[PDB]
């Protein structure tokens, strides 16, 4: 086994953070000094090598805006140890008590961080395939990091998935760019489900017919125009994450220098 392995007694699971049919997520301590997130797999509910799939990708990716793998216990019972993100999922964050104070400058900076993490994914010729607010983690000082690479690979919820990927299995970094556009609407609506009042079948039907979500209330048209670029029918016409990162970093000087705060954004 490799250098990622740790002894089981160096890990202490303290507070349970979440649940599932396939495992648990705990806040804990590693080597008695390091605060960590610990992911477990429940015996014989899923294949051990299917559970380890996410860890294998995380071994190859290292970037300040991706959740970092720390250690692994690779024989059953399996544990996955990652950096601890104190504020939980971006989706929960946006929906909860802290949502009501976030304004456009915070939300756009969070989008810029996510674009930076995805620009690294882009540079590395990887695809994520499940980019959405539920798979972003939030830390102190509004730090946002991309997580859940369980489906990530080298070169599905229809509301976040590009049509060519959902229909024809065409997953590329450009279908992740599509998903990022949907993530931007989650950020600017404080975590609302996209395409409100539409079930999956209408969504499929409508998007192929040319329907796109309108500009969210109090969202500048220029930011909605960025969403529409991410949602171009032709995947090759969508911007790069490199472009998206630069656009969002410079947004309040180059694109909306006359922004003024409103009631919600
Ligand atoms: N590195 C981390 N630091 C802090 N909290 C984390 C964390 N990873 C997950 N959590 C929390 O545990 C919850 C569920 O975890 P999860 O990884 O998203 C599902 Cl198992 P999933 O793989 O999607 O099926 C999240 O809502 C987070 O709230
Ligand atoms: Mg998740």
């Amino acid at each position: 086994k490799d250098a990622w392995e740790i002894p089981r007694e160096s890990l202490r699971l303290e507070v349970k953070l979440g649940q599932g049919c396939f495992g648990e997520v705990w806040m804990g301590t590693w080597n008695g000094t390091t605060r960590v997130a610990i992911k477990t797999l429940k015996p014989g509910t899923m294949s051990p090598e299917a559970f380890l799939q996410e860890a294998q990708v995380m071994k190859k990716l290292r970037h300040e805006k991706l959740v970092q793998l720390y250690a692994v216990v690779s024989e059953e019972p399996i544990y996955i140890v990652t950096e601890y993100m104190s504020k939980g999922s971006l989706l929960d964050f946006l929906k909860g008590e802290m949502g009501k104070y976030l304004r456009l400058p915070q939300l756009v900076d969070m989008a810029a961080q996510i674009a930076s993490g995805m620009a690294y994914v882009e540079r590395m010729n990887y695809v994520h395939r499940d980019l959405r607010a539920a798979n972003i983690l939030v830390g102190e000082n509004l730090v946002c990091k991309v997580a859940d690479f369980g489906l990530a690979r080298l070169i599905f919820p229809i509301k976040w998935t590009a049509p060519e990927a959902a229909l024809y299995g065409r997953f590329t970094i450009k279908s992740d760019v599509w998903s990022f556009g949907i993530l931007l609407t989650e950020l600017t609506t404080k975590g609302r489900v996209p395409y409100p009042g539409m079930v999956n079948r209408e969504v499929l039907d409508q998007v192929e017919r040319g329907y796109r979500m309108p500009c969210p209330p109090e969202c500048p048209e220029s930011l909605h125009d960025l969403m529409c670029q991410c949602w171009r029918k032709d995947p090759e016409e969508r911007p790069t994450f490199e472009y998206l990162q630069a656009f969002l970093e410079d947004y309040f000087t180059s694109t909306e220098p006359q922004y003024q705060p409103g009631e919600n954004l």
